[PDB]
């Protein structure tokens, strides 16, 4: 019977990464999570293929900061004791930070399950 894909639009959210302000979004094919520093006219500094993402975590509501943390699959010759690569994005929209985190989280979780 029927097959449905997510139809919510791709958001562009104000976020800090490694203490630099930028924009977190997805590529138009919804296959990469990309973060670009402001002004966001250059190339992404982070490009994470959703196929390589193994975990999605968040600060709980009421935390000092609204953060999503994405974990990637270990690099090929990483040592077996080493932590996996991780990426923390702090949402900085003065009123909508948590809403915006929620929207990205929901869209990513849907895409990750659909693959
Ligand atoms: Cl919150
Ligand atoms: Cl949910
Ligand atoms: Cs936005
Ligand atoms: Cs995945
Ligand atoms: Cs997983
Ligand atoms: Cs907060
Ligand atoms: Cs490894
Ligand atoms: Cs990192
Ligand atoms: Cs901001
Ligand atoms: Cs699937």
């Amino acid at each position: 019977n029927l097959y449905f894909q997510g139809a919510m639009s791709i958001p562009r959210s104000q976020t800090t990464y490694k203490k630099k302000e930028g924009i977190l979004t997805l590529t138009e094919d919804r296959k990469f999570l990309i973060w670009t520093p402001l002004p966001a006219t250059g190339p992404p500094t982070v490009s994470l293929a959703l196929d390589n993402i193994t975990n999605l975590q968040q600060t709980p509501p009421g935390s000092a900061k609204v953060i999503l943390k994405f974990t990637e699959r270990p690099r090929p010759n990483a040592e077996p004791g080493a932590p996996p690569p991780q990426y923390m994005f702090q949402f900085t929209h003065p009123t909508d930070a948590r809403a915006e985190a929620n929207a990205i989280r929901d869209l990513l979780s849907q895409l990750l399950a659909a693959a």
